[PDB]
Formats: C-alpha cells, sequence, structure tokens
C-alpha cells in the first residue's frame, strides 16, 4: 500500500505526499505555525513541515486511529489503539 | 450502504446528493470559497461545489478513510490507506 | 445496545441521552442555533434540539460513519456508507 | 495496541500519557478551561486536565467511538455504540 499523507492544491494538483510505515486513518490537524500532525497504523504520531519533510516522529504503543487536537499553547493530543 | 455525500438543509429537506464510488467514511471539510472536500473508499479525495457539481477528484493509491484538513492558504491535507 | 447520543455537563453529570435505531459512530456537529447533528448505524442523520428532543431525522441509503460539517449558511454535509 | 491518550509537546517530547481502559479510537476535543475529552473503548467518555490527571469519566452503555463536540455553554456531546 501507499501509507502517505497527502497535501493537495486548491486546483486539484499534488503539492507533496509523505510516507509513513503504515496506513493513515487519523485525520490531520494544523497548528498555528502550519505544522501538520496525523497518526498512522505504524504506531507513530508524525509532525510534518509545511513543505512535506518530517519534523519529528513520536512513537506510541499502538496504531493511531484517533485524530489529534491542538490546544492554545500548542500541545498536541491524540490517542492510540 | 449508500456511498453518497449528502447536502441537507437546516430544515431537514435534502439539498443535493453527490454519488461517489464507494462508502464515504470520510468526514467533509469546508474551504474558504465553500468547496466541500471528502474522501471516498473508491480511493479518491473528492471536492464538491456548494451546488452538488463535482469540482475535481484526486486519485490516491488506496481507500481514503482520513478526513481532510485545510491550511490557511487553502491547501488540502488528507491521508490514505 | 444503547445507540444513544449523549449530552454531558462540565461537572460530569448527564444532561440527556437520545436514542437512535443503531450505533452512533459519527461525531457530533453543532450549528449556530445550538442544534446537534450526528449520524447512526441505523441510516439516518439526526437533528436533535438543545434539550434533547428530535428536530427531524433525514434518511439516507446506508449507515452514517462520516461526521457532519456545517457551512456558513447552515447547510449540513455528511456522507453515508 | 496501546490504549493511552497522549499529550506531546510541539517539540516532540512527551508531555504526559493518561492510561485509559482500551484503545482510544475517539479523537479528543478541548474545552474552554483546557479540559481534554475523549472516548474510550472501555465504554467511557474521559475528561483530562492539562496535567494528565483524570478530571472525571462518564460511563456509557458501550464502546465510545464518536469524537466529542462542545457547545457554547461547555456541554459535552458524544455518541456511543
Amino acid at each position: 500500500m501507499d501509507h502517505y499523507l497527502y497535501a493537495i492544491n486548491p486546483n486539484g494538483k499534488l503539492k507533496w505526499k509523505f510516507e509513513t510505515g503504515g496506513s493513515v486513518h487519523s485525520s490531520p490537524a494544523i497548528g498555528q505555525d502550519g505544522t501538520i500532525y496525523v497518526g498512522s497504523n505504524d504506531h507513530y504520531l508524525y509532525a510534518i513541515n509545511p513543505n512535506g519533510k518530517l519534523k519529528w516522529k513520536f512513537e506510541t504503543g499502538g496504531s493511531v486511529h484517533s485524530s489529534p487536537a491542538i490546544g492554545q499553547d500548542g500541545t498536541i493530543y491524540v490517542g492510540s489503539n
């Protein structure tokens, strides 16, 4: 499979996709600085930069179907399976 | 099973329905000009006008479960299976 | 099973629950007038009043795991399975 | 499998994790005082402080897949299986 997070332009064209190690069921969230957070079936929560490069990957105990929330001070909240 | 994205008035009467290729697990998102986006299990991220006409669809490698998010500049982000 | 939509108070106590005909996997959305919209495994999208009584129920072709969006003019958008 | 709700800093380092009873499919939501809410497959809608301490949990009849929504007045809405 593909396992990618997609970033698509208003005109229908691709901007970038980013690869995780498993399927992306989480829905993306976007913090004040433009960072995109999303979970994967591969265990991690991923921080991707607006241009599509990894920022960091945090590792939890299981797959991530829960979708992140961002609180005022920038904390990212998400559950794990 | 149904497979549509439904537009329904606050009064409860249907406004329009747009048939996609498979079940819509994806929750829609609304951009600045009012375009509605939503994944489809037919592997596409769809984008609909406020009048039920297809604007465009973007082909992903797999089923799109993830619900899209929209950045400040209109970029549409979403994950695929 | 229960099939209910729950409305819980900041203090942990119950305000009301509402019964559908099947399981509630959709996540709720809230329109400007306080109306709560959510889907069910039983096929319908449900409009519930702030006090917990039905407002109307719209019927689609399949179960509703997609979660609704509300656009500016009050349209409710949701997919079906 | 993991079962936690994770709080992670914008820098990527863990802030706290709060163990719930089962997998967290539910996506969290953030209220006015900063309380984080989230369902759990252990049949509860949880509510966490910004410091990883349980505020309260509310027992539903079944697994809570739905992600909560919050009204103007702080009421927490959510659906159950």
